[PDB]
């Protein structure tokens, strides 16, 4: 395997997309699957701030982050000059451009959007990761479709790498001017984002960066602009709690998510339309509940690494409607209510075994990291057709994602292609 790069052997570079933090971001495509991905290329010599052992450790945790509103990293690969961080490709651009186009949003539309930031940030903070620089330019739109998920990018690598080289000043908490970060800085930044969403203007506005940072110094903002009068007191109460000056008195990410104003506007719930879609989710999980253990884990690794938007976009809607508390993961109770609601909408009396014992029995097989929750990939794994999950191209990639040494055959420590194909086609 001498004349083969790890990145080069697997992905072709299509084109540059942008200059990201710590290095360039490019569009690349898998040479077998043809599926396209974004890749950030980071120069080792120049950007390295830690040893590679620390960098690969840090990035591994970032890869294991599983949340609909957080960018999904697939892998970190290296050659003699660079690191290559490969992730989901988004096509909808920055939330920032949405602000410019719409100028500002209804309480409904601002609620649906910021709810997703709260969801992602809450998950980030549960895993002890602060963004440090939350802003509209670091929130990407998944696609061009209407109510598409937003995706928080660009965090986690801050001690690993070193940058070299406008408008960030609007979003920085005051404590950050004191050289301090903590989880409450992200809340502040998200409060500013929200104020801009509902009003179209930042709370600490000014002509240049000196004067912007001067108002941010004082902590003084108001709901003075004429447009604030036809905006509820509930949005005002949330902003006030987020733009509280002292971090210790400022609300958490979770309380942002749980705020009454959030609850009121983002209550999309399951309907008759979802029944056939929901019926498809059932069949595929129903065997996943009694499908082999080596099958269950092997399926989780495939659907998690090699899916695409247009494939799982249906499961994505269903997931959302079951996610009644809006944190981006499915707990035990939400599944049970969803199973009750499913039956009710179909006309079948719930009150074999009960819905409650069936879910109780499903959770251990379904929650495979033992998280207590059913994260997005665990759902997709379970509730997708293997009729479309299993194409030759994907098996070919899978086959090579486990053969570490590059033999043409798999060893026991790691865990023929035709013997591979039959195993997965059971
Ligand atoms: C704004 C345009 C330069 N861009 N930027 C990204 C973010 C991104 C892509 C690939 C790897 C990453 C690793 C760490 C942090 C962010 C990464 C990105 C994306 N996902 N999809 C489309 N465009 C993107
Ligand atoms: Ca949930
Ligand atoms: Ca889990
Ligand atoms: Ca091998």
């Amino acid at each position: 395997l001498y004349f083969q790069g790890t990145f080069a052997e697997r992905y072709n570079i299509v084109c540059m997309l942008g200059k990201g933090s710590f290095g360039e971001v490019l569009k690349c495509k898998d040479r077998i699957t043809q599926q396209e991905y974004a890749v950030k290329v980071i120069n080792k010599a120049s950007a390295k701030n830690k040893d590679t052992s620390t960098i690969l450790r840090e990035v591994e945790l970032l890869k294991k982050l599983d949340h609909p509103n957080i960018m999904k990293l697939f892998e970190i690969l290296e050659d003699s000059s660079s690191f290559y961080i490969v992730g989901e490709l988004y096509t909808g651009g920055e939330l920032f451009d949405e602000i410019i186009k719409r100028k500002r949003f209804s309480e409904h539309d601002a609620a649906r959007i910021i709810k997703q930031v709260f969801s992602g940030i809450t998950y980030m903070h549960k895993h002890n990761i602060v963004h440090r620089d939350l802003k509209p330019e670091n929130i990407l739109l998944e696609s061009k479709e209407k109510d598409c998920d937003i995706k928080i990018i660009d965090f986690g690598l801050s001690t690993c790498f070193q940058q070299n080289t406008i408008g960030t000043a609007y979003y920085i908490a005051p404590e950050v001017l004191r050289g301090t970060y903590d989880e409450k800085c992200d809340v502040w930044s998200a409060g500013v984002i929200l104020y801009i969403l509902l009003s179209g203007t930042p709370p600490f506005y000014g002509k240049n960066e000196y004067d912007i940072l001067k108002r941010v110094e004082t902590g003084k903002y108001a709901f003075d602009l004429p447009q604030w009068r036809t905006i509820s007191d509930d949005a005002k109460d949330l902003i006030r709690k987020m733009l509280t000056f002292h971090p210790s008195l400022r609300i958490t990410a979770t309380q942002c998510l749980e705020h009454p104003w959030i609850q009121k506007y983002s209550s999309e719930t399951p309907t008759i339309s979802d029944l056939p879609s929901l019926e498809s989710a059932m069949t595929n999980i129903r065997q996943f509940q009694a499908e082999k253990k080596l099958a269950q884990a092997a399926l989780l690794y495939m659907a998690s690494k090699l899916t695409t938007l247009d494939e799982t976009k249906q499961l994505t809607e269903i997931f959302r409607k079951l996610d009644t508390n809006n944190d981006g993961m499915l707990d035990r109770d939400e599944l049970v209510r969803g199973y009750h609601e499913f039956m009710r909408l179909k006309g079948v009396d719930s009150n074999g075994s009960t819905i409650e014992d069936q879910i109780d029995s499903l959770m251990p097989l379904l929650d495979m990291d033992g998280s207590g929750s059913i994260e997005y990939s665990e759902f997709i794994a379970s509730a997708i057709d293997r009729t479309i999950l299993l194409s030759r191209e994907r098996m070919e990639r899978a086959f090579k994602m486990f053969d570490k040494d590059g033999s043409g055959k798999i060893s026991t420590k790691e865990l023929d292609f035709n013997e591979f194909v039959e195993m997965l086609q059971n």
